[PDB]
């Protein structure tokens, strides 16, 4: 059973992220789903993308964010 996200939604950008959680969109969904929260500014605004990781597209976008997260958390040095 699963919930559709359609795929990742409206393109987000890594600078569109504050924020990656796996949750399921609903708990009869196979696996948690990918969650996105967004910075402010984005066509999104006040709702939380989700991406369905049944697809390749989010893993790289998933691991690319969270290289990205560690500059924005700053880890630099």
């Amino acid at each position: 059973s699963k919930c559709k996200c359609s795929r990742k939604g409206p393109k987000i950008r890594y600078s569109d992220v504050k924020k990656l959680e796996m949750k399921p969109k609903y708990p009869h969904c196979e696996e948690k789903m990918v969650i996105i929260t967004t910075k402010s500014v984005s066509r999104y605004r006040g709702q939380e993308h989700c991406l369905h990781p049944k697809l390749q597209s989010t893993k790289r976008f998933i691991k690319w964010y969270n290289a990205w997260n560690e500059k924005r958390r700053v880890y630099e040095e």
